[PDB]
């Protein structure tokens, strides 16, 4: 029974590494920032990082990226 969801660290912070890999994707993906079942699995890899952290990472990112753009500011 994978576990993790549950409880978010006040404070969180990843690698430059990590950041990287995922960062290199969702540019890719600009467009469309949505990880496929595998890319959250090779990536963890890649990054080292759980299945839950990338996908947080990514929902945090793209909202940024998201937000920042229709936007006139």
């Amino acid at each position: 029974g994978s576990s993790g969801s549950s409880g978010k660290n006040k404070r969180g912070v990843l690698p430059k590494h990590a950041t990287n890999v995922m960062r290199s994707w969702l540019f890719q993906h600009i467009g469309h920032p949505y990880p496929t079942e595998d890319e959250k699995k090779q990536i963890a890899a890649q990054t080292n990082l759980t299945l839950l952290q990338v996908n947080n990472w990514f929902i945090n990112a793209r909202r940024r990226i998201l937000q920042s753009g229709p936007s006139s500011g």
